[PDB]
């Protein structure tokens, strides 16, 4: 049983924008766009509503690039993540209450303040390569286990 959730990188040839998340569920880490898909919303749509909603861009055309399905022992509810890559935006980031975006060269993103997971598929990210994953987690801090392969088709 899996909840659905977006996650969208807006990665350039040279910097990626990521978002310090002032609230809620990884507030203090740096990551990409996205949450909960809707009801009667695609999966798609969510991601482009979302990185509207956390970044103030307008995003047109998105890439699959992964699926990531995160498992946080003693809770029962699996995050189903899609993940999406855009180079194609349009707007400026907007700083809100719950967000902060920024630009990272790519030799400078700051895995030490993201979630650890990303420190194992956004090598891959980089080099547009696609990927499933499975990661288990005790806490917010701790990887028990995880699976990571690359594919053809997310
Ligand atoms: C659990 N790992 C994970 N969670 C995320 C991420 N970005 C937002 N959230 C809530 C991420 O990259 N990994």
């Amino acid at each position: 049983a899996s909840r659905l959730y977006t996650l969208v990188l807006v990665l350039q040839p040279q910097r990626v924008l990521l978002g310090m998340k002032k609230r809620g569920f990884g507030a203090g880490r740096w990551n990409g766009f996205g949450g909960k898909v809707q009801e009667g919303e695609t999966i798609e749509d969510g991601a482009r509503r979302e990185l509207q909603e956390e970044s103030g861009l307008t995003v047109d055309a998105l890439h699959k690039v992964g699926q990531i399905v995160f498992e946080f022992v003693g809770e029962p509810e699996l995050m189903d993540v899609h993940v999406f890559c855009t180079d194609s935006i349009q707007g400026t980031p907007v700083e809100s209450d719950e967000m902060r975006p920024c630009w990272f060269q790519l030799d400078q993103i700051p895995f030490k303040d993201m979630w650890p997971d990303d420190s194992y598929w956004f090598p891959l990210l980089l080099q547009k390569k696609k990927f499933h994953g499975y990661f288990k987690f005790q806490g917010q801090d701790t990887i028990l286990d995880y699976t990571l392969r690359e594919v053809d088709t997310v």
